[PDB]
């Protein structure tokens, strides 16, 4: 099965997953001098408050905060969007040091971790059909930077000890994603991929300019979680990041100057 080692890892996935070298694959590197200012962009419209979180589980490959999808209740829209797109899960990719850890990078500088709001376009009714679709998906994706804590990620990290291994749940009611989002809205975007198989080209890519910082302790908590399940030898999860792939004929765009 795939994963992030050396055996299972990015540049073994090609051999299950052949579009793992297509013409839309995810991350990239933000080259932010190339990247180009379309003033037609709109602003972000990210509507929060009636979010529902549900559970939060380890996967065997990070942990998601999973969300009622079932009705317009956390939505992203505006932006380069069209439509509606209601917020399904979250989840982070991180690093084994503070010097790595993010799928996206700038200018090549890595972050120690970046935060993915999944969203799925309700036009297609469910997130299995907008997988499918090369606008099915917008993932909103947050850099991490280690300094001052990040309060409202505290939640999180206190949570992580219940989802120690692959295939633990808890429930996660009450959680607000508004606490995870920077100062500022400017973003990048460029069409694109899931980062992880079945790497499918059905993601409108929504990278925020500003990281948000969260405390050496908040990320050592990240990486105490395990890859593996319960009762089998124990793989830290950490490093679970799919390093930058070939723009090739694509154009980053930035709604900012
Ligand atoms: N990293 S991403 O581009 O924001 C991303 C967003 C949504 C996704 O569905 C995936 N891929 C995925 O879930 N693959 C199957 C493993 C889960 C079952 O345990 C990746
Ligand atoms: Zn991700």
């Amino acid at each position: 099965h795939w994963g992030y080692g050396k055996h299972n890892g990015p540049e073994h996935w090609h051999k299950d997953f052949p579009i793992a070298k297509g013409e839309r694959q995810s991350p990239v590197d933000i080259d932010t001098h190339t990247a180009k200012y379309d003033p037609s962009l709109k602003p972000l419209s990210v509507s929060y408050d009636q979010a529902t979180s549900l559970r939060i589980l380890n996967n065997g490959h990070a942990f998601n905060v999973e969300f009622d999808d079932s009705q317009d209740k956390a939505v992203l829209k505006g932006g380069p969007l069209d439509g509606t797109y209601r917020l399904i899960q979250f989840h982070f990719h991180w690093g084994s040091l503070d010097g790595q850890g993010s799928e996206h990078t700038v200018d090549k500088k890595k972050y120690a971790a970046e935060l993915h709001l999944v969203h799925w376009n309700t036009k297609y009714g469910d997130f299995g059909k907008a997988v499918q679709q090369p606008d099915g998906l917008a993932v909103l994706g947050i850099f991490l930077k280690v300094g001052s804590a990040k309060p409202g990620l505290q939640k999180v990290v206190d949570v992580l000890d219940s989802i120690k291994t692959k295939g633990k749940s808890a429930d996660f009611t009450n959680f607000d994603p508004r606490g995870l989002l920077p100062e500022s809205l400017d973003y990048w975007t460029y069409p694109g991929s899931l980062t992880t198989p079945p790497l499918l080209e059905c993601v409108t890519w929504i990278v925020l300019k500003e990281p948000i910082s969260v405390s050496s302790e908040q990320v050592l908590k990240f990486r105490k979680l395990n890859f593996n399940g319960e009762g089998e030898p124990e793989e830290l999860m950490v490093d679970n990041w799919r390093p930058a792939q070939p723009l090739k004929n694509r154009q980053i765009k930035a709604s900012f100057k």
